[PDB]
């Protein structure tokens, strides 16, 4: 029957010989056992899986980088610096043509905090080269039978991802991005990184062997991309071979030129609302700036679909011929009473108040400590889910303060006579770590002091007892959030100069940074010379 | 307008959900020319279980004028239990979405998907992925 | 079929003293109950018409009150402060009370709460700690008072920081003896700085507090946004307050003249 | 062979065609196998489990009627109206059985402390309607997968609980008790109650089955009983869809006359003695008290059944000619010296103490609480075994009565200069909750105070802070404890009033219950006037 | 005496399905067949250790064994 049909499809579908025999004498060893046998159904299945995975299709496939270096420009904006390093990359590559006869594959991650576009370049890339995309994500993957699979014995035996992909992409040469690279939960029962070796290992790959299928595969030809938010979630064996891009997110005007070039008219488009409805780039500086918070994008998308879908409504019932179009007081209509309203800080300085910013994965945030002198005993509370090395900062912070009661404008007997609360809100999400080391120590000293401190400066370093700022990381993150919140007068230890560099440099002189060597540096800055309130006693 | 009248006729309160299906639909008659622009999503009802979450199916196929027809995912663990298990030589038939696919005579009808969430995945056979097919406008 | 029927407030009762879940399923069995209970007295008595079931009559029902209503005593007290809270399966509104007895600024927070809650007695007896004079508590209570935050039912466990302004409120009305108003409920969160953050589960506390029967309300104003989520039958009858600070709420509530004689 | 043959007989039994078929490929592919060869020998494992297990092999359903009331009637004393309950669930029975629609009946749950016969209750119900009878026990089960079961040919597969319980009793209609349903654990791997809402929603309950059998079993035409000692670790999804019926435990009364009427005669026949020995009615109470702290009679019936043991031993030994009775006199001959006092825990004005109640699923008790207040700098110990919850609960009992010293006359300079412990013996039993704030008001202010304080009255409230007395758990299971130990005083929060209609009246008619809004009123009801010790300092 | 030490499947107790020699009866049977007689005091050592991994529960069908019933 469509067997017999099967014996005639498995030889046009091209494949190497051993397959063909391995095949054909599994086709035949099945006739006998009897249908409907649940052997019958697993081996009926393997055989259909061979035949349907790409064995020898093609696609037609070219390398122009200048071409390509248009199509990027073509569906991307800025980026100027990660789109070059890209082509630098891609160039390589280029002289490899196969034929290196060795070197090829040290491959790529793309690294930032989500919603920056690392998928979407993927996606940009591989139509540029005129091939095909897919999608592999291996959010925390525990196991190594997700990528090479169990074998066909056992219950529920299914073919791993990379399989599956090749299955379902219908060709041999496909541009294959697997993101959430660094999201594998590792080796709890067993190491699943290790079979991605054995995937992007050139020498390795040629003969990849999934495990549900009994033939080594070829992945020879692919091209891989990966993608992650941090690179301190990789294993080394993965690391030590790739090339890092980092797109590390955008800003207020970066996201606004987005918007209104890419992320507005899909949008609209997507909607069906193309050209009755539109905003103005006032309005969108409206929903980037308190609907969102984030170093990528995708909360933008999010709310202006939002607005282009209700559009779609309102039209129907409905109230416009043509163009509404919208701008900021018409937004809160659409989307709701903004989020992030204030009004901040006030920036008029305030009395045990200093603004810091800390960094994740998912990006950069700007967060306020607030410490009171009340008058006691000398008794320490830290509050605000503080982890324990931060806390040790608040002691290294208070005890330099401590040993220099002349030279800054601190009580001589605070030690046994007022006690101290250092909080950080809000007051349920964690928080830890010593690049808030100064930031605790301008803190107390406004409250000490009781003279108000600057709220305009935005600042980061540690600090240790001999009174050293030291270096710190997660410079560029952090930075950002300044921008987007609005501060633009940060500091810095010096000895993180260096990692200016790594800034896009448009933002360099929309802030003013005062790097810091020493801590005493930080207060001058930070701290009005006459007090307000009455001192505590 | 029309779909919006029935709502507020068969659930009461829910604007909120009342609304955010209307846009969904909303869009979904502007896209209709659709080309090259429909992949559009296709929508989850979310819910506790004990919360009518079925209904709002009814609700609307009613003002869609279309027929309305649901089966149950959740405990299911066969492909062939989404497609015939073979013409002949296992005891066999066509369903599970073909045969009540002509349950309701119509090509244009409603059908209505539950506690996809629930349905059987490792223990043999899977659907999970047949859906995909399932539901693809691609193939 | 035609044998019986229910008083619609009487339906209200069920839900209330009788359901406590998200669902209806709780309710379906309930009202299950009911009409097979008919037919015992239908089966154990024949009676002619349609009997008709007010909320009184429901406890013979099966009823008993095994939930029962969260209703509220609105006459102000001293070292108490109205609070709403929230579970997956719905909004509560729970009370908190504060002690203020001789002691030497020991403090105990009892009623299960988590840590992040614990902190957020911290950060409220610590901004009043500094304003003493301004709220006219005693200059140092923290000298001579031990200090106790209680949250009843004892069994059940909370956490979470909304309600660093109850507390404040009840801690204020603790040391200065002003009684504190029982009208209002109060969901929020505080700084050390006395700031009013934004708090969650907006929809599910003004229902809580709405079918308890208080009609007045506090609430950030970063929380403003999310008024929209309620039907306008309840907002109609709703006075809330927005707050963008502390102070803002304390001279709300606490009443101007103190009550009760000092600590002695 | 009749393997041959026994395939034949397997046609016999009834399944549907589609079970029928399903059975003849996997029957024809065990032949292909190596027969004998492991899996082979599995198969017919299967082949096996899935034929004998019982396909419309009903037995005739005896109806519903007075009778069933007097199949109760006979085989336990008492529980007038749980009968009534059981009766009348019975009867809404029927009209669903008029097929209304096919079904829509909700399954019960009979709830007491072990020994007050919940699970013979079901067995003669099984009796009142001829179907056969069945228990299985639940508790404690981590895995869903033991009422559900596994593959078919994993290799490695039982079919489970469900199954083989079915299977075993033969017949399509068996009566059926879910003992211990409140004891699953619905730990990972998975959680099994889930599985139950299958096999008790009617929906699946005709449809879905075993993992190992791969085929539709009809339990719809089951009948289920359950059984569980405590409501609150049942899951609301299977509370939901269940009746409940209560049985809380016997008064000592009652259980004199279970004891003659229904334990002593039946240990008798059981032990062959029948009519060569019997006890005396005051013999039979010495029994129940002196050697049995507990709530249901399961203790009574261990050592009644001793007497007819040791009665036979020592006839064999000797005889009468004759008729051998057993007076108070007589008894630790049989059974040992007794080890309780059955009353009483000494109830006179005490200074420090005070008398609390406290519960298990397992039963209530009488507890005793105790403070001492030694001179001082500040100090509270809180010794006695105390959870977290309950110290606690100490800790607001002892601020309310901070705030009020003017009121209660305790010395306003105590916390500086006084220790305060408390304890709650026996000290190697975890004890735990907030439903004994009041007895540690009343302990600790005692203490303070130096009045003695009343032991003729247990009291059991939670006191928020105010002073207010809050509702609580448990109010039968408490106060039938506190009969059985003699006191018959009772201090109980007001907002616990509903819940006295549902004490039987045995136990109400025995007992005066103070319903208490605020603490002072406890303070004011068991504080003596005057102390009896020199106050803790100066 | 029976030992049911550390005893796996039903393969004793119950027999072996009888499709071979290398099969035989569960140790009833050889119990039974030792002493000669139908009526001799058995004692079945370790009953607590016996557990039922992989071919069915023994437990099972110690109960068959033991039921006065079946
Ligand atoms: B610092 O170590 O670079 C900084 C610590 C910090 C100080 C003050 C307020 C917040 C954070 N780190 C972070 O920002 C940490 C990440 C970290 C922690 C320890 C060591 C190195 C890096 N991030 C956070 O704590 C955080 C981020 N986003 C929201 C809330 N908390
Ligand atoms: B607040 O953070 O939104 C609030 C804290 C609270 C309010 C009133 C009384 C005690 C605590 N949180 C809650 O509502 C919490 C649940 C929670 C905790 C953290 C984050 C989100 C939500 N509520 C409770 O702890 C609770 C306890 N018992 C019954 C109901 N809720
Ligand atoms: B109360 O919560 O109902 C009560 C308080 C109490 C008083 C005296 C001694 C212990 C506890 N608790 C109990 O009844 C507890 C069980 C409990 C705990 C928390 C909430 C509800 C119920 N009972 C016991 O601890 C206990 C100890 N030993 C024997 C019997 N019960
Ligand atoms: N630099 C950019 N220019 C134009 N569009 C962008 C850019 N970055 C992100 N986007 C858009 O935002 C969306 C989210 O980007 P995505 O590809 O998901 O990034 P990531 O994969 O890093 O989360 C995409 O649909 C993309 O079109
Ligand atoms: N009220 C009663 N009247 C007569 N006999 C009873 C009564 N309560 C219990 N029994 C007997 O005592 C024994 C213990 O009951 P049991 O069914 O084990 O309780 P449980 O349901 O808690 O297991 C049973 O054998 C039963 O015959």
């Amino acid at each position: 029957s469509d067997l017999e049909a099967l014996r005639k499809k498995i030889e046009e579908v091209g494949m190497p010989e051993a397959v063909k025999t391995k095949a054909l004498k599994e086709l035949d060893r099945l006739e006998r056992m009897q249908q409907g046998s649940p052997e019958a159904t697993v081996a009926r299945t393997y055989l259909d899986w061979l035949t349907e995975v790409p064995w020898s299709k093609a696609d037609p496939e070219v390398l122009d980088i200048n071409h390509t270096r248009q199509v990027l420009d073509e569906d991307h904006y800025g980026l100027k610096d990660v789109k070059e390093r890209i082509l630098e990359y891609l160039a390589v590559r280029q002289l490899t043509q196969g034929l290196d006869v060795r070197n090829k594959a040290p491959i790529l991650v793309l690294v930032g905090p989500p919603g920056v576009g690392k998928t979407s370049l993927g996606r940009s890339i591989a139509r540029s080269m005129n091939r095909k995309f897919h999608r592999i994500s291996l959010g925390g993957v525990r196991d190594e039978a997700e990528i090479r699979g169990h074998r066909r014995t056992y219950i529920g035996a299914m073919p791993g991802k990379l399989i599956h992909a090749m299955k379902q992409v219908g060709v041999i040469n496909p541009v294959i991005l697997l993101d959430q690279i660094d999201k594998m939960s590792s080796d709890w029962r067993g190491d699943p990184a290790s079979a991605m070796l054995e995937v992007l290992d050139p020498e390795q790959n040629n003969t990849f062997t999934d495990h549900y299928l009994d033939v080594p595969y070829d992945l020879s030809k692919v091209f891989f991309i990966t993608t992650a938010n941090t690179l301190q979630t990789i294993p080394r064996p993965l690391l030590d071979r790739m090339e890092v891009i980092e797109i590390p997110g955008y800003t207020n005007m970066e996201k606004q030129a987005i918007a209104r070039q890419y992320l507005w008219p899909k949008q609209v488009r997507e909607s069906g609302m193309e050209g009755r409805i539109e905003v103005t780039d006032a309005a969108i500086l409206r929903v980037i700036s308190e609907y969102t918070r984030e170093a990528g994008v995708r909360g933008l998308e999010r709310e202006l679909g939002k607005i282009a879908r209700k559009g779609a409504k309102f039209w129907l019932e409905g109230a416009w011929e043509g163009l509404r179009t919208i701008d900021a007081s018409d937004i809160p209509t659409y989307l709701g009473i903004p989020r992030y309203r204030p009004d901040k800080a006030e920036t008029e300085p305030q009395v045990g108040t200093a603004q810091g910013l800390a960094w994740t994965p998912v990006g950069g945030t700007l967060l306020t400590i607030e410490v009171a002198a009340v008058p006691g005993s000398g008794k320490l509370s830290l509050t605000g889910q503080l982890g324990e090395v931060m806390k040790e900062s608040a002691q290294a912070a208070l005890t330099y303060l401590r040993a220099h009661t002349q030279d800054y404008g601190l009580p001589e007997d605070f030690y046994n006579k007022v006690d101290l609360h250092v909080h950080v809100p809000d007051g349920a999400t964690p928080k830890d770590g010593p690049s808030a080391g100064i930031t605790m120590a301008t803190a107390i000293a406004s409250a000490l002091s009781r003279r108000p401190a600057r709220m305009d400066i935005a600042m980061t370093g540690e600090v240790s007892l001999r009174g050293k700022v030291m270096p710190i990381g997660g410079v560029k993150e952090k930075l950002l959030a300044a921008h987007q919140a609005g501060i633009h007068k940060i500091v810095l230890p010096k000895d993180n100069e260096a990692q200016l560099e790594e800034l896009p440099k448009e933002v360099l002189e929309g802030l003013e940074i005062k790097l810091v060597e020493d801590v005493g540096e930080v207060l001058e800055y930070l701290l009005l010379p006459e007090p307000t309130m009455p001192p505590v006693v």
